[PDB]
């Protein structure tokens, strides 16, 4: 009862990274990360397991750039296994590949009667990682599913989430998860925080969960709330090993969403998997759209470029240095307004702003 | 003189609930609450004693859903007794009923020369609870009226308010109140905070008053400031036993307000009982309108659904667990902006957002 | 060097007054205040010494209501003496009058070669109080003028300002001031804070200066930043004995400003005495207008009504109880947004909001 | 890992300067500053080394007013040497001049293969100061260039930057810099903070770097984020010896930018040297424009006037008193809203607001 209000949470717009001594240019920093010893990325960027972000074209484009795509689960078992199989069979100097030289891929599952059959067919399609993808990962049903998957497939890479506390992170890892996916409500189209009243500001969520994961030698995926390339530097410096992106990739050519025309501008639909449209209720997502942006490679190049620039300012030669050594400073809303362009009429913006 | 500035107050938008381990699904949590041992709700939701929110149709619809309606006092004694009598005589598996199987109902009274005659006629109409409904419950006139009612009717359920401090809560309970109604200025159409300069941010008000009420074994109604279903989770986790709603129910079919057409959209009027229109001055309310929303059952279903979702995230199997165990985290305005949808063009919203 | 950033300042919108036990109704509270033993108000409200707020009509209307008008100094010595003489000769149960039954009045002077001649003619016109009215009261020139006036006129009431610190308050009182006028930059049309970079948030300014003034048995006028009736409750609870108003009275019939028509609405001009227009530079005011509001009595009645309501909520039977006993609570921007009307379409406002 | 979030940063809009006892009128304060013993300004204002702010006309106008212009480096070595030579040969009672009675001037260089040849030609053109002008001054490449310049030219004035920490300030001074230029991301058209995630709110940056520079007997230039004359008082009171301005001077006659017409108003272009347009990428600037403002002397006169007014309020007889003695108070967003004009319709603004 007395402790009810002591905790304080920060998100991306509350903080800046403090520059430090640099000896490594942005172009020479190392962006590789091992989520597990058999799940290695050359850039710390994952496309979300959402029906408006990732099917095989997005998963192929992401692995060719050294990242990872998660095939969404809003499709039949047989359809999802075929999508994984198309990525595995695809035929890019930064490409992330398995021991057989095939592009890496992941696939989402839920906690339903079907889960173990879905996992079996995805493993037979040589998926590199399963994502146990739920609204509330800190739940007995989720812990039971992690355990049953880990028992059936002792070497299978498992990402489980979503969570936002040290205690939940601990519980998923004790059940057998390799990677904990962090974020409760920060998503661009998510309304969890408003309709349920629940969540943790994302920089605090990442930091608290990464602090726990490090005790177990496991890794974090920072899922949600990222709006700019600098938010990637921030998410990783807070402890994340890799980021997961939805809205920043939903407008790209390889995303599966419907196109919409409005005021002569092309958009693609972007919607929550908690929206009335995706689950088909008391919804925890809404439906929106984001401008058409062209090939995902051009968006990734700008996002990775901002990350490399941030690492050069922090003097981080690699992502371990960024996670372990980078320092934040807290800012007010006046700090935030100074950090964006201000007091000038803007005519032309940039790919990255 | 020195203590003048130390206290700090929080409201709904300052805080989020921290998720915890869940073993009970949203659909299986228990939403029942005893405001007194003879005043039991199956959902913790009360319609306000306002002439734009509650007469008998609203009171009937609320009790059929397991909640409670307070008949407003802007009508004759004989009119208010007839309204109570229509609810009692009304003829819904979650319905909240008295020992004779009749829907529960409440009725508001003020502190005037008439009060004891109004109370007598409402008791003869078998009202389940009286609400002593005043702007400043921490006043000698209010304490004297609580005492005279409690002396005349030793078993009558009494709600008294409004207050926002432990000391006021203590005083109303010492006079004989069963339930303390909390809120000074958070109402959608209230201007108390601006025209008088007075109030307490509502989450702090609820917490401080619930901390005192628990010492006396009494209950709190969180009255005002609720805009979304998640604010209900927050109000109850702060210590409230039940919420009281005005603006969220004023647009519903069963509300008594006038309809208004504007830009081809139907609204209903919503006004303070401190507005120049309702009292008929130096007013402490203004007049407004809110969109027509259809049957109150559909609004209650979405509000209760968000509460159940929040309880599943908090791992609360019932409202006692939510009040006693749920933890908050404080957020900045940047936290709040992350918690709402952001950085996407919204086309379609949801019943609950 | 190390102390440069420790101090924190609050203004009106940072705080609310905490309700307390009331035994005295708003209508029965006492609003009288002695600024000095020979300068007594029946309501704690002073019209500003500005060429868009106070000449004799405003000074007469204010004293008839129990307040005070300060005749501005943007006119000849002989003109200002005649204005004082018209108020003194004017011929209202709350009227504030001198020992000869004549309405009280004040008049502004600056620190120039002319000051002592201006003061002589105002005293010969039986002015009740001189206001030494400067941008920076904590200046050697101002202290020398206070001393020369106090030496020449041992019984003359002297208001001196403006200041915002305990040290400045101490210095003006040591020179011979009876009343210290507090406010550096909070004025509606003031730009001191932006063009000079200087100021103190007004609730902190009032509190710090009142804390010092009490040590000397002297009084404070809270000058500037008041937008609503509740800000008057706040200013006095922070330590002010009386408030000084500019923009809230500039639209009233008795103000001297020019009228302007815009979008079929009548306005009156309101401008700083630090604006290029009033001084005739590097200006510290701009020029604006405020809607025509009718007779000053109707505005004062609403402002005083909000003050009385706040005092009833605080349980303050008189202004000494409000200054000495009332407690504040700090709120965020979310607190402020809850305190105003919110989440309803407003059709009709009130005289006081 | 544990220290990641403790630091807090402030910028201009977070703070106000506390008025103090004044004996020196604004018109009589001393505005001179020695950046080095051979680099003396009569006003503490420097025009930025940007291709939309400073070539020879701006450098001449700034030195005639007692300030300094930095010739930008987006031009050939031979072009930049000619610009310096035009200022040196130019033929104003506050003019800042070298020992030979010639207007002072500076010139920017980068860290490239060409740098030492550029510096040689600028020194042969009798430049008064070199600015080693980089995005991240806390970098080995920058430290090596400072050392090579200082070794080749033992008496040459060197400004080096940009930085935002004590450690970076220390490193540049140990390499041989005389003056450290402070600012990482506060620029009107800068996007460093958003695309890289990095920076320090500018008042904190100035204070931390000035605290270190004082230990070495060196000076700070506060570069970026200044929007109003009062922000100059603030920057210098935080520890800066002089300010550097870009957007506030880009609209003036002497700036080199292109003119643009929009809605019958004349503008000049203002763009980052990190924008795609200026470097010719992953850009850290965007492109904008600012209204045409007339001769730079009229803008400087208003900026210097606001500084003098702030110094009179602080009781600072000279800039050393302002840097060493002036105190700040922290304000909320409500403080900031009170500090600007508010609650009045503005018709006419002022040159300085």
């Amino acid at each position: 009862w007395e402790s009810k209000f002591s905790k304080e949470g920060l998100t991306f717009d509350d903080v800046l990274l403090v520059p430090a001594k640099s000896e490594v240019l942005p172009r020479d920093v190392d962006l590789s990360v091992e989520l597990t010893k058999t799940l290695k990325l050359n850039i710390p960027v994952i496309s979300a397991g959402m029906d408006t972000v990732t099917e095989s074209a997005m998963a192929i484009a992401m692995a060719r750039q050294g990242g990872l795509g998660i095939i969404h689960k809003n499709m039949s078992i047989e359809q999802q296994a075929e999508q994984v199989d198309k990525v595995k069979r695809s035929e890019f100097p930064n490409s992330s590949k398995d021991i057989h030289g095939r592009l890496i891929v992941g696939a989402a599952v839920g906690v339903t009667g079907d889960t173990m059959t879905r996992v079996k067919k995805l493993v037979e399609a040589n998926v590199d990682v399963i994502v146990i993808d739920t609204a509330h990962g800190h739940s007995q049903g989720v812990l039971n599913t992690v355990t049953k998957i880990r028992e059936t497939y002792p070497e299978l890479n498992i990402i489980a989430g979503n969570v936002a506390t040290a205690e939940a992170t601990r519980a998923l890892i004790e059940a057998g998860a390799d990677v904990v996916k962090v974020g409760i409500g920060p998503g661009s189209i998510c309304t969890t925080r408003v309709v349920a009243g629940v969540g943790v500001p994302q920089i605090t969520a990442i930091y608290d969960c990464a602090t726990e994961a490090r005790k177990h030698g496991k890794t974090i995926i920072a899922d949600g709330g990222i709006k700019f390339s600098g938010d990637i530097t921030k998410a990783l410096a807070a402890g994340g090993h890799a980021v997961m992106l939805g809205s920043l990739l939903a407008g790209t050519s390889e995303s599966p969403g419907e196109t919409e025309i409005y005021q002569g501008r092309r958009f693609k639909v972007y919607r929550g998997m908690g929206s009335v449209a995706a689950m088909e209720f008391v919804p925890e997502g809404i439906e929106g759209r984001t401008p058409y942006k062209g090939p995902v490679e051009e968006t990734v190049y700008q996002l990775v470029g901002g990350l490399r620039s941030g690492m050069g300012y922090c003097g981080s030669k690699d992502l371990r240095a960024l996670r372990e050594e980078a320092q934040f400073i807290r800012m007010t809303g006046a700090g935030l307004r100074e950090s964006h362009p201000h007091d000038v009429q803007i005519t032309k913006e940039s790919p990255n702003y």
